[PDB]
Formats: structure tokens, sequence, C-alpha cells
């Protein structure tokens, strides 16, 4: 037969925009519940594959799906023997998840009498994964990258640029983030030097200027400055 | 047959109260999805017709529904004509939306074997529309009606009263809104005159007092006052 | 037959965690609808019985379910006559709610041809109840217990400890709550006395110290001190 | 038959990441050319539908595809006469674009003898559209929203918030953008007032303070201050 | 047959409330012993699945159950051959715990002649696990999160918020904990700066103010302050 509730172009685009705009806020759960309703496991897998970024969250979701597939296998014993020509093989957990089943097999299960709603079972597994992601997963934010009090400036710059590469933004916005946040979120010892450097300093000049922060000479110099302030 | 999941009086009232209390915040999407499950397209249309105000949002929803009906028609080719006497005509997008189908026809599709869940397909279309509304539609608010720096006071009053007529509130709250926000949200040039006029001033008196703001006489008078302050 | 959408261990645990973490915030409505889909009324009742605390909310939910069951009974007239041996009895509202139906009967209704999705009907009833709870139910909070201006300190302490017993917290957190909030949220008249007592004062000492607040002696003493300030 | 070059989950995810990371820089053209080679028009349409945002760009692509389909229809004259039972209908432009053709028909055209590579023809059409997008389409940027010299502060705030809603960023990043760019990109006349307000000022306070900029009172006041400097 | 001592709704709710109120104080052991008496392994598994939080404790309980099942398998040799039609398979350790057995099999074992009380055997295994939890498991407490003498403020804040997410409390109580405990439980070096910041400081301002504690400039400054106190 055919699946009447196969996802339309606008449904898939709406799911993509939901993920892009809300990330994994709780609102993702009702949206996925409504957009994916009635769809085959193949359509749900398409929706899950359209998620860009958030690799850790998607790995969490995959682990949850595997656990639910194992639970399905535990609750459904394997039947050994020759299947009737009219009948078809009973779904397994991987068949529900669509890893070992074709679209035709999923449609056959969904439209059989009695029907096995493999799409809705898979949808509940995905919802469990999404709930786990919403509770536990925190996406990396370029706004959260601050230099540690004893962290070398080079290591902080490496962390900043790694997070910026992972950041969801336009390239112009990422350039503006580099121009604003990097010096702003440095630790005070490095920030003093960076401000003394001036606004026109390049990244290499900034990195050379802070290369000694925490070394013997810089420590002695700041200690001597503080002691001179005290004596005066 | 009969639809076991037809909307109850409490279900319809809950949907009405959801729309009235939350407008089109994201919470409207789960509630609708929960409140309309297993209902016919007729019940869904009844739920949609109970939305008071937000006419622009309802128009956006209608456009989304029409687009989804067109997609359904594209995916489902029409038949040649030999309809089986026992069988019924296959639904079109308009039939899914309930514009060209009766309640009996929708029930027949829903309870047929194999079943066509016309209600659930229509629900998915309505959810797509509601998502578009939540993302893109902003209801007019009496709170953000402010007089422009060069806007005539009469035009501002007309805008304020149009928004107030569109506002969801009781008549007493609307009167209090008129007494409070109209003078508060005027521009400084008109606001000074209104303050000098006194609380007892009526709408006609305020409008007459502010009729000359921005004209040559008022501009000359304010410029002369500023010049006199400068000279002194 | 067999129900393929029976709640798994992780589904039940997710529902328990949702109720514990979110109480009855609106997020409870989508989560329930997602976790409970396809389940029998028995699984729905299991989830409902897993709710610890919020007894008034659960009474509201029960009242809503009874009203929906009455609506179902009104809509479905009871038919007199012996049921066919192949057929089963038509469900009543109590049967959908699972009070008067066994799991076997629920599964038979859900997997019959034509099917009666008693699980989905009951789910919508529970959603109506949950929506009513979210709208109208506010859980008691230990943070909200504050001594009235003329309330005896003993009555305030009784209310505080009752609310603390109802509070969802660990014993250590409850002890810290007692150490912090009880004196903090006392009225000024008792609060000056409690501060004068000192940090080491026990509950009995605090209750004895404030036992006279509002009595003729305390009123006369505070009036005398105020008059001393005035005539100073 | 079957299509061996159907897009894999990783191929689709790579396309999604390309669009999210590069927007429509020229690099999109090689990536799309390489990721979509040998795919059916259905897979191509899926990839096109996973593009979030850039609605004007997608409309441009749709117009280019429609014009290429019209060119195909011009070049290939529709032949009148029943098709051979072994043969299949020749594809039209809409068939290559996938609007009026099913996946089975596309596979039949691609795997026929002689083959009609509808996937590759559609790929070239999409590449033409993408080239037009890369040359002529500029995405909106929140960094580009600056208040005009005579623009009311209300209108500038409206434009800023519309562009921010359209911006591809996390909610925290959008909040930081509101905190940073709105006052920064205001015109000098509003900017001096906003600075005088202080950092703690809310949006409504900022919007009330600038409500009179450009009005007769503000014009007179600034002219008076300038004349005070001159005649000093 | 049927299990006469299947857990009632009130039994399950009482178990949930026991775990919520008491966590894993020794009182859990008698309560579980009394609530679960006579129940099938399926019912006990339900009770264990209703435990929210304490995931480490539940993992310990699962390990104890697995060890007891292994001991059962060691003591009960596997019998190979054709089971009598009137007889059922002898239970294994996994069958006692209900992982590889169905409710029907458990009821058959429990009601057979001679009976195998699989529920009570499983109950003793669970009691052993609960005893191990009571002796060894210590739940995380937000009250126990204190900043180390050399710990960066950002790391301490991250630990605090992780523990707060795991804490059993209402959201309002968690907000109160954030407003009270975080500054209170910081180390003295950070607490001095935080107190100098003021009561209205946000989390970002607090993190910025302590970003340099332990860095060279801060160390020099505090050493200079101490030396100045000594010289004076
Ligand atoms: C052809 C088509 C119709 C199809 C299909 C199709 C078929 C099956 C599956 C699949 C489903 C369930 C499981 Cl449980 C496993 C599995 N279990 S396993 C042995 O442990 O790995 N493997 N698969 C791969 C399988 F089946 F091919 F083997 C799956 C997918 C998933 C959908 C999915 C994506 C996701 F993110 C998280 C999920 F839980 C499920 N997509 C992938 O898995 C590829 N992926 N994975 C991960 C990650 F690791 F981060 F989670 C990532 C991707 C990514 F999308 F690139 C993206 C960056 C993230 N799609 S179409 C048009 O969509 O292309
Ligand atoms: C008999 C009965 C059970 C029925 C039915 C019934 C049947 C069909 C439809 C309908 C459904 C879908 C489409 Cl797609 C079209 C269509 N497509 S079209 C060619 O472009 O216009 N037309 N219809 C009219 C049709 F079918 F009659 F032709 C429809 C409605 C809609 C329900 C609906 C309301 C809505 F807000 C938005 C929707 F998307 C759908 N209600 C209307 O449409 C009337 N409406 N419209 C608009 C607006 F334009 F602002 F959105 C407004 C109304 C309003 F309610 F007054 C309210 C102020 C807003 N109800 S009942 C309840 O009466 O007793
Ligand atoms: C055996 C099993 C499979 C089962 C079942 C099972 C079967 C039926 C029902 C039931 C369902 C619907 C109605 Cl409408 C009535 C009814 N209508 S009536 C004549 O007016 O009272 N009675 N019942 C009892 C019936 F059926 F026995 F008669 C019900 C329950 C409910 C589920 C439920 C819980 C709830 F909170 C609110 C609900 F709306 C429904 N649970 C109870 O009712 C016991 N309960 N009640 C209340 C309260 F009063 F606060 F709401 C409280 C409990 C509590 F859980 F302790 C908790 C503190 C709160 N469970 S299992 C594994 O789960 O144990
Ligand atoms: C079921 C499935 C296999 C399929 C399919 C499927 C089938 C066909 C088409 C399609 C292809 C070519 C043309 Cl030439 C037209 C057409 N020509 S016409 C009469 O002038 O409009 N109509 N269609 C709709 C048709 F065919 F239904 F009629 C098409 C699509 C396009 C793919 C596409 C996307 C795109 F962005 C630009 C394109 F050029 C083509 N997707 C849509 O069209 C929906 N869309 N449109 C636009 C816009 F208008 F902005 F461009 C937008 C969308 C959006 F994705 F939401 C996104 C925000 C942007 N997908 S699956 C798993 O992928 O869902
Ligand atoms: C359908 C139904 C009747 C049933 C059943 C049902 C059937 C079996 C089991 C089970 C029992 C014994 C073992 Cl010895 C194993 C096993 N041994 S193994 C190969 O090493 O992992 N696996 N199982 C899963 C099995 F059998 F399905 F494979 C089990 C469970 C357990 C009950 C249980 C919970 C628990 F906390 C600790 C236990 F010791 C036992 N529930 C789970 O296990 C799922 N779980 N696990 C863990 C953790 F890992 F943290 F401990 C957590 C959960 C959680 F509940 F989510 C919660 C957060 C914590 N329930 S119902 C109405 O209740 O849903
Ligand atoms: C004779 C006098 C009493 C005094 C004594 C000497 C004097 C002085 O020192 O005070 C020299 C300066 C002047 C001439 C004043 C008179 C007033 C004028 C005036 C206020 C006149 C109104 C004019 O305004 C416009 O044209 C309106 C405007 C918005 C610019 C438009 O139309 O585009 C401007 C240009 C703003 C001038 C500035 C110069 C001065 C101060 C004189
Ligand atoms: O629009 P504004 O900037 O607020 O000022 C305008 C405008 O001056 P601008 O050139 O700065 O825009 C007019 O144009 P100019 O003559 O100065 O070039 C001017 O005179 P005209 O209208 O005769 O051209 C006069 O306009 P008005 O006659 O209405 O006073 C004036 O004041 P307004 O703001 O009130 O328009």
């Amino acid at each position: 037969q055919m699946v009447h509730q196969a996802i339309s172009p606008r449904t898939l685009n709406a799911w993509v925009k939901v993920v892009e705009e809300k990330a994994f806020s709780p609102e993702v759960i009702p949206m996925f519940s409504a957009l994916s309703e009635g769809a085959t496991p193949q359509d749900l897998n398409t929706m899950l594959n359209t998620v860009g970024g958030h690799q850790a969250a998607m790995q969490m979701l995959k682990e949850t799906i595997n656990e639910e597939a194992a639970e399905w296998d535990r609750v459904h014993p394997v039947h050994a023997g020759p299947i009737a020509p009219g009948q078809m093989r009973e779904p397994r957990g991987s068949d529900i998840a669509g890893t070992t089943s074709t679209l035709q097999e999923q449609i056959g299960w969904m439209t059989n009498n009695p029907p096995i709603p493999v799409g809705e079972i898979y949808k509940r597994w995905i919802i469990l994964g999404l709930n786990k992601i919403v509770r536990m997963y925190s996406p990396t934010s370029i706004l959260d990258i601050r230099q540690g009090p004893k962290e070398p400036f080079r290591d902080y710059v490496d962390r900043f640029y790694k997070t910026l590469r992972a950041e969801q933004a336009s390239q112009e916005v990422k350039n503006w983030m580099t121009e604003t946040l990097l010096v702003q979120n440095a630790n005070p010892d490095c920030k003093t030097i960076l401000k003394a450097l001036g606004p026109a300093a390049t990244l290499e000049e900034m990195m050379t200027a802070c290369q000694g922060v925490g070394g013997p000479g810089h420590k002695a110099r700041v200690l001597a400055e503080a002691m001179s302030q005290v004596i005066n």
C-alpha cells in the first residue's frame, strides 16, 4: 500500500527550522511529536539526519533508541520457523528503528491487518531520547568560553576558536564574536596586557604579549608593582 | 459508524480557553495536538472557528492548510472514474480539510478498512499552520502604540483607538487603558501640552491643544523658548 | 492479541522524573501525551499512580476523568440484549478509565475490528485533567509561608512545619530550610525578638519568647518605647 | 531496479551542515555537485527541503528550476499517441524536477535502456539556481541593521528585532546581540540619549527616551545647545 | 490463575512516596519488604522503575540482583531434555528477576504445586541490593558543594549547577538555593570579592569578578595588602 502520512516538504523544513531555532529546548518534543505523526521509521530517520551540529545530543539519542530496541527485543521473543507466504516477518528492534528494515517492510507492517505501528513505536523511542537530551545535554556556547585564572592565553585562544568553529552563526557574526569576546573574556592578568596593547593588535601580537603571563618574570614584575604601590 | 474520539463539550471549551489565555504562544501547539486527537475534520474545523480575533493568524493558517492540501493532491493522483459501488471516492486535499467533504464522508474514510486517518492528516496540516503562526505572527498590543516624534496627535489617537478596539479586554479595562496609556505614550512635544492641560481634559480638548504641534507656530514658539533659555 | 505500545521501564521512569522535576508546569502535557501514546488504560493508570504528592491536583484529575466518563456514557447509549459470543461488551466510561475493565478487555477493545482505542480516549481525558491542573492548581511552597501581622507565632510555626512536611526535598535541605526561612519569614514584631534571642536559640525558646506578642503587655511595652522615642 | 547512488544519512547531514555553515558562499556549488551525484530527483528535493532560512534564495532557486523545466519542455516536443506497454512516458520538465513524477518513475527513467539521467539534469538546473543565488542573493545580517539619520528609534528597533528573529544564532547569542548592537548601531542623536540613560535602562525606557528625537522640542533643544557653544 | 497479592494503586503510590521522602535511609528496607510482599517479579520491577534519581544507587541494586541471579544459577543446575507437557520450565536467575520471564510464567511458577515463590526470592535479592545502597550510597547534596581553596570560581559554579540540576526540589526552591548557597559556599578569596560586588550582582558579573583569583596579579595584590597591614 502507501503511507498517507508521509512527511511533506513543509513538514521536513519545519522540523529543520525547529532544530535550528530552538536547539533542544523542551519545545522540540511537542514539535517532533506533531510533525512526525503517522510517518514511517524511514521518515523519522530522515528528520533525525537533518539535524546539523549537536553531535553529542544525537549520540545520546542513538543510545536511547538502542536501549528501547533492546527492550522491544526482550519483550518480543524470536519465533523460529517458516513464515507463512501471506504473512511477513515480525519486526525486531532494529526493524522498528529502521536500521535493518526497508521502507516497503515498514509500510507492510504499518498497513497490515492487524497493524504494527512501527512508526509510532519508533516515535516514542525518539521522544525518550529527546527528553534525555533536553534534560542532560547542554550545547557549547562561545559566550561561555572564559580564560581560567592560571590558564595560558594560547590554550584559551585554542578553546575559543574550537568553540567558535562549533558555533551556529554566520561567518560575519563569528568575526564580530572574535573581535569582541576573545579579549573581553580573557583573565584580568592577560586583559591588562591586551588593553595596553591597543585595539589594532593582531592575534599574533596579542599571543606574544601574553606569552609570559604566569612565568617567573611576569610574576616578579606584578609582585614588585604591588609592593611599590604599598611602599608608596 | 461513529467517531469514538469526537470532541466533547469540555474539550471544545478547553481549546477555547487555551486560545483566549495563551493567544498563539508555543503552548498552543501541544494543547491542540492533544485536544483534537482522533477527531473528524469537522470537529477540527469547529475548533478552528472558535478562535476570536487574530484574523491575520487565521489567514496564515488557512494558507498553510491550502498548501498542504495541494501537496496531498500532488502526491495522490485522481482515479479514472470507475468507483466501486461498495467503495467510496478517495479523499482529496479539500476533503481532508473538510471544505468539500461531509461529516459522514469523513467518518466513512476514518472507519473504513483500510482506514484513511483524514482527521490526523488534517491535524498535521493545522499544526504546520500553528507553528508558522507561533514563529511569525505577533498580535497587536495596546501597550506598544506610541506616538511618533513627528506624528500628528490625531493620527496617534486614531491608531490607539483602532488597537484598543482590537484589544482583548473588558470594557472597563479598555476605559482604564484609554485613561492611562493615551497620554503616557504620546511624544514629548504633545505630552508637555497634555500635562499642562490637566487631568480633567477630554479627548476633544486634548486634540485641540495638540492640533498645532509640529506646525510653524509651535516650532517657532519652542525654538524661541530654547533661545531665551540660552540667552539667559 | 498483544499491545505493542505498552510502556517500557524507561518510559515509566521518564514520566516519574518529569513529574518530580517539573511538577505540573505546562511541559507535563506534551510529555504525557508522548510517553503514554498507544498504551492501555492500565498503563495510563500506572503512570497516574506513580505521581507522588500533589494530592489536590490528582483529585482534580480524577474529577475531570469522571466528568469525561459521564460524557462518554451520555454519548454512547447502553444497549440491552445479549452480546454476541464472538463480540465483546461495548466499553463504558469506567471501562475506558480502567476502573471496571481488566487489561484483557482493554487489549481486546484496542485490537478488535473495528478497534476502539480506549487508551487514546482515556489519554485525552487525562490531558483535560492535566490542563485543568496546570491552569488552576498551585503547589504549596515553603517559601510562601510567612507570618501574618497579627498571627500568633505558634500558629505560624505550625503552618511552616506542615508545609515543610509537604515539601519535596531531602531531609538535610529541609533542616536547612528550617534554620533559614522560619525566622526570616516571621513578622517584624516576632522578628526583633527572635534576633534578640540569638542564633543559638531553640524552637521552644523562640516560641516562648514570642508567646506574648500581641498580648496586652507586649502592646503596652512597644507603645511605651515608641512614645519614649517621640517624647525624647 | 534500484539506485545505488541514493543519498546516505551522512551525505544528507553533510549537505545540511554545508548550508548551515557556509550559507550560500560559492563553496556550496561544488559540495552540492559532489554530494548529490547519481541521486534521484526525490533525493535532490529532500536536500533542497532541508535548507532552513534563506527563503528568498530558495524562491530564486525555484524560479530558475521552473525556467529550466520550461526550456526542457521547449526542447522536447510532447508526442501524441499511446505509449508502448514495455515503454514508459517520456519525462517532462516537471517530471525531472520531481513535482509530477514518483520515485519509481524517476528510477525507471534513470535505469532504462537508453537511460534518461533525470537526476543529473535536475542537478544542473539546481546548480544554475545556486549560481544565481551566490551571485545575486545577500542574506540579512543583524550586524547590518543601523539606524538612519532621520529614522525614528521605534522603527529602527522594529527592524533590528525582525532581523534578529531571522538571524541564525542561539538564543543566548541573540540576547547578547540585543545587549550589544542595538545601542551601538543607533544614530548619534539617539545614541547620546541612550548613553545618558545608563546601562541598566530597559527597552521601554530607551524607547521612551528617544521618542522625541527629531521632534520640534528636541530640534530646538539641540540647536539651542549648539548656539550656546557658539555664543559662549 | 491470578496473583491475589498484586500491588494495588495505593501500594505503588506509597512506595513512590517512601522513596521520595526518605531516599535510601534504612526505613526503605522494611517498607519495601511490606509493600511488595506476595507480588510477582513484574510488580517489583514496576516499583523499582518508579524510582526517580539515585541512578548510581539503582545501578548498585542491579549489580546485586545480577550477582544473586548468578548464585541462583550456580545452585540450580540446568536440566536438558523435553519438558513434560503438564510441566513448565524451571526458573533461572533471569526469570526470577523477570528480565527473561513473562507475567504469565511468573504467575504459573508462583501458583504451581509445588510452588516456586519467584516473587519472594526476587524480593530478597532486592533487599540485599537495598541494604548495600543504604550502607554505601550517599546521594549528592547541594549543601555539600563548597569551593575548594584553590578551585577556580567557574569550576565551582559548574559543579554547583550540576548538583542543583540533580537536586530534588521545586524550581522556586532551586532558585532560592542559587541565591543563597552559591555565594555563601564560595571560598574566602572569592567571597571577599563577591561581597564587595554587592547583592545585585549577576552570575556573569560574579564570574568576571573572580576570574583572576589565584592568578599572578591577584596573588601579588593580596600579598601586598597583607604586607601593608604588617608595615602599618
Ligand atoms: C537513506 C535514509 C532514508 C536513511 C536512514 C537511516 C536509517 C537508520 C538510522 C539509524 C537509526 C537508528 C539507529 Cl538506533 C541507528 C544506528 N545505531 S548504531 C549501529 O549504534 O550506530 N545506526 N543507524 C545508522 C544505520 F542505520 F545506517 F546503520 C541508525 C539513521 C540515522 C538517524 C539518526 C540520526 C541521528 F543523528 C541520531 C539517531 F539516533 C538516529 N542516521 C545515522 O545514524 C547517521 N548519524 N549518526 C549520528 C550520531 F552518531 F551522531 F548519532 C549522526 C548521524 C548524522 F545524521 F550524520 C548526524 C551527525 C549525526 N538513518 S536518509 C534520506 O536519511 O539518508
Ligand atoms: C459546519 C461547521 C462544522 C464547519 C465548518 C468549516 C469547514 C471548512 C473550513 C475550511 C477549512 C479549511 C480551509 Cl483550507 C477552508 C477554506 N479555504 S479558502 C477557499 O482559502 O478560504 N474555506 N473554508 C471555508 C469553507 F469551507 F466554508 F469554504 C475552509 C472551516 C474553517 C475553519 C478554519 C478557521 C480558521 F480561522 C482558519 C482555518 F484555516 C480554518 N472556517 C472558515 O474558513 C471561516 N473563517 N475563515 C477565517 C480566516 F479567513 F480568517 F482564516 C476565519 C473564519 C472564522 F471562523 F470566521 C474566524 C474569523 C476567522 N469551517 S460549523 C463550525 O460552521 O458549524
Ligand atoms: C493495579 C494497577 C494496574 C492499577 C490501577 C488503577 C485503576 C483505576 C484507577 C482509577 C482511574 C480513574 C478513576 Cl476516574 C478512578 C476512580 N474514580 S473514583 C470512584 O471517583 O475514585 N477510582 N479509581 C480507583 C479504582 F479504580 F480502584 F476504583 C480510579 C487508578 C488510579 C489512577 C489515578 C491516580 C490519580 F492520582 C488520579 C487519577 F485521576 C487516577 N489510581 C487511584 O485511584 C488511587 N489514587 N487516587 C488518588 C486521588 F484520589 F488523589 F486522585 C490518588 C491515588 C494515588 F495513586 F495513590 C495517588 C495519591 C493519589 N489506578 S497499578 C500497577 O497502578 O497499581
Ligand atoms: C516528500 C519529499 C520526498 C519531497 C519532495 C519535493 C518535491 C518537489 C519539490 C519541488 C521541486 C521543484 C519545483 Cl520547481 C517545485 C515546485 N514548483 S512551483 C509550482 O513554482 O512552486 N513546487 N514544488 C513543490 C511541489 F512539488 F509539491 F509542488 C517543487 C520539492 C521542493 C524542493 C525545493 C525546495 C526549495 F527550497 C527550493 C526549490 F526550488 C525546491 N520543496 C518545496 O517546494 C517546498 N518549499 N518551497 C520553498 C520555496 F518556495 F521557498 F522555494 C521552500 C520550501 C521549503 F522546503 F519549505 C523551504 C523554505 C523553502 N520537494 S521530502 C522527504 O523532501 O519532503
Ligand atoms: C514493562 C514493566 C512491567 C517492566 C519491567 C522490568 C523488567 C526487568 C527489569 C530488570 C530487572 C532486573 C535486572 Cl537484574 C535487569 C537488567 N539487568 S542488566 C542486563 O544488567 O541491565 N536489565 N533489566 C532491564 C530489562 F529487563 F528490561 F532488560 C532488568 C526492570 C528494571 C527494574 C529495575 C530498576 C532499577 F532502577 C534497578 C534495578 F535493579 C531493577 N528496570 C530497568 O532495568 C530500567 N532501568 N535500569 C536502571 C539502572 F541501570 F540505573 F539501574 C534504571 C532503570 C530506570 F527504571 F529507568 C531508572 C533510572 C534507573 N524492569 S514496567 C510497567 O515496569 O515498565
Ligand atoms: C537680533 C538679536 C536679538 C540677537 C542679537 C545678536 C544675535 C545674538 O547673539 O543673540 C546674533 C545671533 C542671532 C542672529 C540672534 C537672533 C536670533 C538668531 C536665530 C535664533 C534666529 C532664528 C534662526 O533659526 C532658524 O532660522 C530656524 C532654523 C531651524 C535654523 C531653520 O529655519 O532652518 C537661527 C539660525 C537658529 C538664529 C541663530 C542666530 C541668532 C542667535 C541675535
Ligand atoms: O524633516 P526635518 O529634518 O525634521 O526638517 C524639515 C525639513 O528639513 P530637512 O532638510 O533637515 O529634512 C524641511 O526641508 P529643508 O528646507 O530644511 O531642506 C524643512 O523645510 P521645507 O519643508 O520647506 O523643505 C522643514 O519642513 P517644514 O516646512 O514642514 O517645517 C523641516 O521641518 P519639519 O520637520 O516640520 O518638516
